[PDB]
């Protein structure tokens, strides 16, 4: 029940206000923090959740995490 | 407005699917605030703690805000 278990169309169905959240931990989570001084969003999200977002309508049963690769 | 994460209610935070609390509750608990993990993004001790007191706490208060948590 983590994160990383969590299908592509499970992600495309959560409530909205998950998503962004949901989208952040995927791509950050055990990666670096190279976005400043506080916990923000940046444009490397901006650019890259949307991606998110049209991967897993094109691949809905795939895992969420396999985007990162 | 109100579809941003800042606005979820606590009825939608326990309606969530359950993979996604987690996420969502870091989030809530980190996003604004100044980071003070080490090279990696990762779960620490004080999530450990505090993250099943958001849940017991929206499970308590349906009605109010997941983000009033912080008050």
């Amino acid at each position: 029940e983590s994160a990383k278990d969590m299908t592509c169309q499970e992600f495309i169905d959560l409530n909205p206000k998950a998503m962004t959240p949901v989208a952040w931990w995927m791509l950050h989570e055990e990666t670096v923090y190279k976005g400043g001084d506080t916990v923000t969003l940046n444009e490397t999200d901006l650019t890259q959740i949307p991606k998110v977002i049209e991967y897993c309508k094109k691949n809905p049963q795939k895992n969420l995490y396999t985007f990162k690769n």
